[PDB]
RNA sequence: AGAUGGUAAGGGCCCACGGUGGAUGCCUCGGCACCCGAGCCGAUGAAGGACGUGGCUACCUGCGAUAAGCCAGGGGGAGCC
């Protein structure tokens, strides 16, 4: 895990304003997928959830260090 | 014609062992006093709240749709959620 987290942010870090929206978007289309599943029981692990979470937070803290200069 | 003995439905006093009840002693994440230190917050939206937030969550706690958490700098060193 903690090996990744520090490569998806200097990829993230950057990605372009208009490009990192769309990166979101889709994200979030994922967590829906996800909970969906949650719900019916029938595949679902756990850590998965709050992991996808913690992605978008940190793909929305970039976001915003961005537009505080580019926009 | 004569006599003090003898029964316990129940009751009383004493002794032994239990029941109820929570005094006593010992104990203390709490309180009280004094002395020091420190002393404002708010339209860049306070103090105080409401609702919400966990894979599963009644309440408390922490957070705010990025929701028991997001970024970086400093401290620490084997255990965490």
């Amino acid at each position: 895990k903690l090996s990744e987290v520090r490569k998806q942010l200097e990829e993230a870090r950057k990605l372009s304003p208009v490009e990192l929206e769309k990166l979101v978007r889709e994200k979030k289309r994922e967590l829906m997928e996800l909970r969906f599943q949650a719900s019916i029981g029938q595949l679902s692990q756990n850590h998965k959830i709050r992991d996808l979470k913690r992605q978008i937070a940190r793909l929305l803290t970039v976001l915003n260090e961005k537009r505080r200069q580019n926009a």
